């Protein structure tokens, strides 16, 4: 009633200070510099270039996440929720004491309208979702009524309650798909005080803001300004960390986090880098195979494919070591079938599908190949010739030709490892053309699946959901410009997809995802590229942080590092 997970129950008591993340002690003032890369042109976050920052800070939602957990949500302007363990219905309960920064209560009218606005307007996944409800009432200014019966989506309850509550009275929505630079109305800890589009979003304390002493706002927005300074490229946001200009950073360049922090300010104490990790699960980027052509129908012959790439050698080549290889969809995490036999009661979800899992993924024996390569070329050429392929002289041959395929590219660094590739790939016969494609092209070509292979990403979370439907599920395979790029169509895969939108139980969760992992393992439809097993971050030694970080999330702090202080 006071708490809403996912699966299972809430972790924290009803009458929780604070998350665990934040530090209540966490001193107040000061302005922090925040520095983005590109660009931004308006100040809506939900329509279909906005302005980060907003999102929590400005825009609340009925109920706040804590990120200490996969997916468990705490009050906010809802002070308390009345649901149903089937999830047919959810009456959220508006706390009294909420206003938007002109003053205004805000009431279920704007809850409504919000809704109605979203669902017309707001991102294509959202609408799908707004439009399952079956009804959205006020049955009084304090309450909002959504009827979900017949609807059978457990996620709903959760993702209505993290919609963000808009003013009524303050929003024109006839401008709402429009890009917008006048300073929007929310209800948050910060008000727009300034914005230079492209340049800066200067944020500064709502002194009056209704949360600030709710458990889920605790020791969170601590400083007094936050001022978020967009920048050209990565060198010059990069120097004017190094110039002291900027508080923080994230780190994505192997070749900087290598060898660019040697300068002065990071030797004498005033700035620090470090590593971080949680429980957040990681991967998945890889080469995908597009199923739906000839040449990559057979499973065996996209597992033989995949032995061939030899990422010891571009981890120490490109990379200066410092990343690990991809094992699982949900790597690094209890969610991973990496390394564990499969349990009873995942054998169990897996009784209808005796042909979806390969016998060395079901006991937690597999791992993408390791190289140090005549044994790893013989193994590739061994189960290549059980699926009727052979070399013939020099070349791989299938159904009487010579086998040959393209590997479409749309940058430099993607260019340079489907090289690599190509080259390991030629010492079994196989002929391997690397094109680099414009922006329109290669935009257009993912859209239509007119590739042979491509590098494609999908993003592990830590509380996987309806989104895996769009990458996965039989009915996105042959739906153009959908996430499903490989174009698997199983039935296993569906029914794991459906096993694991259906558990209750954190356990069965944990159960169902581990199946669906080595489900999708045992196709073979990627060939699982890499990932940093931490987060690399620097910053001013001026802010502070709170001795424990959340458990979940990725990056692990937000854009405008909520929990951090100004150091007295």
């Amino acid at each position: 009633s006071h708490g809403l997970a996912m699966h299972g129950a809430p972790q924290l008591p009803k009458d929780f200070d604070h998350f665990p993340y934040a530090d209540p002690a966490a001193k107040k003032g000061g302005r922090l510099r925040v520095g983005l890369p590109g660009t931004f042109d308006s100040l809506n976050p939900f329509n279909v270039t906005a302005a980060q920052g907003l999102v929590g800070n400005v825009f609340q939602g009925l109920m706040a996440r804590s990120q200490d957990e996969p997916f468990t949500l705490y009050p906010l302007i809802a002070q308390s929720i009345d649901i149903d363990p089937a999830r047919t219905r959810v009456t959220f309960h508006l706390d009294p004491r909420a206003h938007f920064s002109d003053g205004k209560p805000i009431t279920a009218e704007d809850v409504l309208f919000s809704f109605d606005l979203l669902k017309a307007k707001g991102r294509p996944q959202q609408r799908i979702a707004y439009g399952l409800v079956k009804s959205a009432t006020a049955p009084d200014p304090h309450r909002v009524a959504y009827d979900l019966t017949g609807v059978g989506d457990r996620e709903l309850p959760l993702i209505l309650a993290i919609m963000p509550v808009l003013p009524k009275h303050a929003l024109d929505v006839e401008r709402f798909s429009d890009a917008t630079l006048a300073k929007p109305l929310g209800s948050g800890p910060y008000v727009v005080a300034d914005v230079q589009a492209g340049a800066r979003l200067l944020l500064k304390r709502d002194p009056n803001y209704w949360g600030a002493d709710i458990p889920s706002q605790r020791g969170f927005y601590n400083f007094d300004e936050i001022d978020l300074q967009y920048f050209r490229d990565g060198n010059s946001l990069f120097e004017a960390f190094k110039a002291g200009l900027i508080d923080y950073r994230d780190e994505t360049s192997t070749t900087r986090w290598s060898t660019g922090y040697d300068f002065p300010a990071l030797r004498d104490g005033r700035m620090a880098r470090e590593s971080l990790k949680n429980e957040n699960p990681k991967g998945l980027n890889g080469f995908v195979f597009n199923t739906r052509r000839a040449l990559f129908k057979d499973a065996r012959l996209r597992e033989a494919f995949g032995m061939m790439f030899d990422f010891e050698w571009v981890n120490a080549n490109y990379y200066a070591g410092l990343y690990t290889r991809t094992k699982s969809f949900f790597d690094e995490s209890e969610l991973s079938s990496s390394g564990r036999g499969a349990s009873e009661k995942e054998r169990a979800l897996l009784a209808p599908w005796p042909d979806a899992v390969r016998a060395e993924i079901l006991e937690g024996e597999w791992r993408p190949p390791v190289s140090d390569d005549r044994d790893m070329a013989r193994r590739a050429l061994d189960l290549l010739a059980a699926a009727g392929c052979r070399v013939d002289g020099d070349r791989l041959m299938k159904d009487g030709e010579p086998f040959s395929f393209e590997i479409m590219v749309k940058d430099r660094d993607q260019e340079r490892l489907a090289l690599a590739y190509a080259s390991s790939l030629a010492r079994i016969g196989v002929e391997v053309r690397v094109r680099l494609v414009d922006e329109v092209q290669y935009q257009r070509r993912r859209q239509k699946f007119d590739f042979d292979m491509m590098i494609g990403q999908y993003v592990a979370s830590a509380s996987p959901g309806n989104e895996q439907r769009m990458r996965w599920s039989s009915a996105t395979a042959n739906q153009e410009s959908s996430f499903n790029l490989a174009g698997a169509a199983s039935p296993a895969i569906d029914g794991m997809i459906s096993a694991l939108l259906s558990a209750r139980s954190q356990e069965d969760f944990v159960t169902a995802v581990r199946a669906y992992d080595r489900v999708l393992l045992s196709g073979f439809y990627v060939v699982p590229l890499f990932h940093a097993s931490e987060q690399w971050i620097a910053h001013s030694t001026d802010i502070v942080r709170p001795e424990r970080s959340p458990r979940y999330g990725s990056p692990i702090f937000g854009p405008t590092l909520e929990s951090w202080w100004r150091k007295n």
